[PDB]
């Protein structure tokens, strides 16, 4: 949270990556943006959360750096 929302990401980019497994799922993102904080602001982050797995959805997780990226993204800008 604040600026150290970035240690945050990188830390459930340790939780959600197991130790060493850097993919992690949509399913990974609901416990997230559920357990992980609370919640961003509702719709927007809506799209975080949606926009994670991708076009097929059979196996599309997200590794090392979107889930990072996009965190830095949603929360900084």
């Amino acid at each position: 949270l604040g600026p150290e929302e970035k240690d945050e990401c990188m830390k459930i980019f340790d939780i959600f990556d197991r130790n060493a497994e850097n993919i992690a799922p949509v399913s990974d993102t609901m416990d997230m943006l559920t357990k992980l904080g609370q919640t961003y602001t509702k719709r927007e982050t809506e799209a975080i959360m949606k926009e994670a797995r991708g076009p097929k959805g059979d196996k599309k997780n997200i590794g090392p750096e979107e889930w990072l990226t996009l965190c830095s993204k949603w929360v900084r800008q």
